[PDB]
């Protein structure tokens, strides 16, 4: 198989590790290629908080539960190995904020340790009055990009600087399967109205005495759209803001001020903090993931495409069960055409 | 009223804000002033790790127990400052690691949250069958310092970089009241067979991405023999030693290879993590924390000799229950002289 990857985000570069790993050894002529247009440090993952932690209400399709579930199993199994940190991973514990009684999310018994929070932490957190405590894992973008495109490389998967214009264009190049991890721009190869960006803003700041994640939540003003602060392996990501259908990608002053203000309210040993960079990003926002394949006729061939985007704003927390639903698409392919596993 | 306090390690500065704090405002003149030969950054304090855990054992003296809780509650309540991390406070969860059961700890409900590691935690750890999870505070000795050296002088206590002798010659200098926070070197100024040296080496490590303090018991070779790591406001402290006895100053190459391999295996990552700094520092040693009120006799007057030292590898730990416990003491001084 000729296997062209479109995307080198969190879920591109996941998905072709996972392909090539599964059927490296079983399929002699496999060819793995990554086409992108942006790279580390310039994708929307660059720009992720970094958590483990899936929305707080059930999912749409509840298959996205189960690979939520695969990611924080993969990802915990690093844990006491020596390239955890290199991987952009560590565990992290941490408070969830509401103004109000909530259910417990589906994700608690994922998670570490959960627990609700008791009032002498409550009294930590003055304009809140209910919680959790958790214990979950950082999975810094930035780092974890890195980290993938390395081991890629060493398995001889090579990368193309290329804005891909259509499927077309690339099955005619001879890509017998296309992987479309293009995240929030699917939309320009194959029109999609479910997708739509999820515009988030965020400080990133110097405040290494910060060890623990700190989100909280507005049940009226909808998800990550209240302040959050979570420490990253160098730096801290202050959030707070997460707009669909805004495709400004420019800062604005008006979400800054929002950002730091409800921060400094939040954790005020933040005056002292230095500012490090200001970023804005695009969240794939759609009902549920596209995971599905899709048959293209371009000539008298038939080209396979695997489509895997749409992760909102919870790809890092999600890819990896993500990655693995496309291998298994993937040996479906080939069994289709007669070849084994 | 003149008052000495001699020593500006933890226990000294916070006795001598304590006493300030509490009698300046009914009490003139009082007249604070601290002595000591070291101050930040050259105190055994600045060498802490700086969490808050007791050990494991609860103390010969039920008082302890209550001025562990007394400076947890203080620290704590300083959670939600804005001044909380230039304190050298914020708060940590970590894990306690042991090879087999173990009772709960006396302090277990000061902390917060703390409750038992379950089956996949341990896992995480795999030389290890029991431990707890629990939130604490790192309190930095370092930063504390400095700023307690701060809150005293804005309030007008004075600092004299000064060699003490003895107690005579600060009582005939002029002091009504000495309070003596000399730390491990008490001995000096009073024989006290009963005070050690507890000789602890660590090195500290530039490894950002550690959130949690992980501190491992080996109930064979006592406590905080055994690999621990504790993430500071900017460094990692690494540990795993602390032998009683030995008055070595000097870092010893076997306690560095104890500590650098015991805590590469406990946490593997550490092989990218660079080193900042290697020190050694003593813990005063005693079976129990000396505070208590002695009256000394030169000259023509009574001098009062009020005790704070022996906090042994929890100073940081205590000190607050121990600064108001000096502080009342002073209280009954005055009384006594009719003021
Ligand atoms: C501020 C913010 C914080 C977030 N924090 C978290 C968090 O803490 N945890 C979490 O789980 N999730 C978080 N997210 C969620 C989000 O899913 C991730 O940020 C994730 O990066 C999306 O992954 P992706 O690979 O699909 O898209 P991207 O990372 O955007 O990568 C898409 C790739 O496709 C390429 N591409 C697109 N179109 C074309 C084309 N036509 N030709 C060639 N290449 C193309 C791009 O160049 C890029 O390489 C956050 C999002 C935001 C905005
Ligand atoms: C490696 C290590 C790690 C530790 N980690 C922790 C921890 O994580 N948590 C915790 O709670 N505890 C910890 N401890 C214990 C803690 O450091 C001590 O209990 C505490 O610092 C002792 O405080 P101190 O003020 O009594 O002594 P010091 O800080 O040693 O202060 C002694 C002071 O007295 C002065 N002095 C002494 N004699 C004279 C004299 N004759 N004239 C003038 N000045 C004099 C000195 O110059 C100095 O100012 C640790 C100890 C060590 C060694
Ligand atoms: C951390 C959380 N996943 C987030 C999502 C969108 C914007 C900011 C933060
Ligand atoms: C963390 C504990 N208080 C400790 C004591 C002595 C040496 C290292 C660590």
């Amino acid at each position: 198989m000729r296997v062209v990857v479109i995307g080198a985000g969190v879920i591109g570069l996941s998905t072709a590790l996972c392909i090539h790993e599964r059927y490296h050894s079983v399929l002699q002529p496999l060819d793995v290629k990554v086409y992108a247009d942006r790279f580390t440090p310039f994708t929307t993952t660059d720009v992720a908080a970094g958590l483990w932690q899936p929305y707080t209400s059930e999912p749409s399709n509840p298959q996205e539960a189960n690979w939520n579930q695969q990611t924080f199993n993969y990802l915990l199994s690093h844990i006491g190995s020596p390239n955890a940190a290199n991987m952009g991973l560590t565990p992290v514990s941490g408070y969830n904020l509401f103004r109000e009684a909530v259910p417990d999310p589906y994700w608690k018994d994922m998670v570490l340790g959960f627990r609700k929070l008791t009032p002498r932490e409550l009294d930590m957190f003055p304009d809140y009055r209910y919680g959790w405590f958790n214990t979950s894992l950082i999975l810094e973008g930035r780092k974890y990009l890195q980290w993938l495109t390395e081991r890629l490389t060493e398995r001889g998967v090579k990368f193309f600087l290329r804005k891909v214009e259509s499927f077309e264009e690339v099955a005619r190049g001879g890509a017998d399967v296309i992987i479309n991890c293009t995240g929030v721009w699917a939309g320009v190869l194959q029109p999609d109205p479910l997708l739509q960006p999820g515009r988030g803003q965020i400080i990133k700041v110097d405040a290494p005495w910060l060890k623990n994640f700190i989100i909280t939540h507005d049940l009226e003003r909808g998800i990550y759209n209240s302040p959050l602060i979570i420490p990253g392996l160098q730096a801290v990501t202050l959030g707070g803001t997460f707009q669909v259908g805004n495709w400004n990608e420019i800062n604005n002053i008006q979400d800054h001020n929002t950002i730091w203000e409800g921060c400094c309210r939040l954790e005020p040993t933040l005056k002292d903090a230095k500012i490090v960079g200001e970023y804005t990003g695009f969240g794939p926002v759609r009902p549920q993931v596209r995971l599905e394949r899709e048959q293209l006729r371009f000539g008298s061939s038939n080209t396979e495409v695997i489509h895997n985007y749409g992760h909102g704003g919870y790809g890092l927390t999600i890819h990896w069960g993500c990655a693995l639903e496309v291998a298994k698409l993937f040996g479906k392919v080939l069994e289709e055409r007669n070849l084994l596993t």
